[PDB]
């Protein structure tokens, strides 16, 4: 009379190479007979058997997904926490050149040519065999876009990238972006600061090691451009990188949350500074504030309340299962999920015996609790 339980749990996401072997194991204990089956995303890959492992001899791209095992015995069935399986690959660039024109003095934003890859590739920008290096007038964004500030006639040319997949070592060369610069054939005058890449908003899971905001401005003469960051009106003097364009917040906590301001100034000018706001927030993963007892006894025809309550930021959503089947699919009229969390069962039936499982989740993660209900 021991309900199934897991001896071990799956851990962090894993990236695997195409062509490699994947082994998943479902290690559980409990009364005889323990049987197992496997799920990927929301499809069952196998039917119940005594086999406790799932093996893919040679991984392909669309083996990537979320894998769960289910363990059952005569008492009920229990759904395991998900394993996230990612498969490394690198596609090809389209073999067609692009064209782009920019008016002199304005920033040229050159996007990374489209390529599908897991993980995202490391990128190097080139023109005519020479690497394009970040500088006071050249920025490469966190999403590997090339930004040329205060463009001059000399910036015209054929730009391309070499992309490398860090996990499988593959490298690809893109076609060209042919950048034309339309010259200003008048006297060059100062150009006011303008934000060309704004930092936007950022949400991080509590405990994160670092997060980085990015703000890129144009002005002319670009040598007189300054980009600074402010927090509560005061200029920040830590976490600064890339000519003021990046602000790294290390081990962000609740003290760090709220608004940050990027401010771009043209020195020697009386232009108003350009400003952009960024908001940092923290996701707090779910935790239970109420779990049911591990075992509950009910009498037939009576009612049953199975508690489940969880906290987190944002407030976690709860999902119930009975014997590894979601209540949303069972559509049992007698099972009432209470908005605040618990499950209320009207008129207990012998069929209600089994394992009830409550999952709590938000963007920061998922936790689970369960009970074995014995109806007599």
């Amino acid at each position: 009379d021991v309900a199934p339980y897991f001896k071990t749990e799956p851990g962090l996401p894993q990236i695997h190479l195409e062509g490699n072997r994947l082994v998943l194991t479902c290690l559980a204990e409990g009364s005889w007979p323990l049987e197992f089956k496997w799920i990927r995303n929301d499809s069952e890959l196998t039917t119940y058997s005594s086999e406790y492992k799932y093996i893919i001899p040679s991984l392909q791209k669309l083996d990537a997904g979320f894998y769960r095992c289910v363990v059952r015995n005569r008492m009920g069935a229990l759904l395991q926490r998900k394993s996230e399986i990612q498969v490394a690959y690198m596609g090809n660039f389209m073999d067609t050149d692009q064209r782009k024109t920019v008016s002199q003095g304005h920033a040229a934003l050159l996007n990374l040519l489209p390529i599908v890859s897991c993980p995202q590739p490391q990128v190097t920008w080139f023109r005519e065999g020479h690497k394009i290096i970040p500088s006071s007038r050249i920025a490469i964004t966190l999403e590997n876009q090339l930004v040329i500030l205060a463009t001059t006639a000399s910036d015209a040319g054929a730009y391309y990238v070499q992309a490398v997949n860090e996990k499988n070592g593959e490298n690809k060369t893109s076609p060209f972006i042919h950048l034309s610069v339309a010259r200003d054939t008048g006297t060059h005058e100062a150009m006011a600061p303008i934000i060309v890449v704004a930092p936007g908003n950022r949400s991080v899971v509590a405990g994160s090691s670092e997060t980085t905001l990015e703000c890129i401005a144009n002005a002319r003469p670009v040598e007189e451009l300054s980009v600074h960051w402010k927090r509560n009106g005061v200029r920040l003097t830590s976490g600064l990188h890339s000519y003021g364009r990046r602000l790294t917040i290390t081990n962000p906590t609740s003290a760090d949350t709220g608004m940050y301001v990027c401010e771009a100034t043209l020195r020697g000018s009386t232009f108003e500074p350009a400003r952009a706001r960024a908001f940092l927030s923290i996701i707090e993963p779910p935790y239970f504030t109420a779990e049911p007892e591990s075992r509950i006894l009910g009498e037939v025809e009576e009612t049953m309340d199975i508690p489940c309550r969880a906290m987190g930021v944002p407030l976690p959503t709860l999902q119930w299962y009975k014997d590894a089947v979601p209540l949303s699919k069972l559509q049992n009229p007698r099972y009432k999920v209470l908005p605040s969390g618990g499950l209320h069962i009207q008129k207990l039936s012998p069929e209600d015996s089994g394992i009830f499982q409550c999952f709590a989740s938000n963007e920061g993660g998922e936790v689970q609790t369960h009970t074995y209900l014995d109806v007599t």
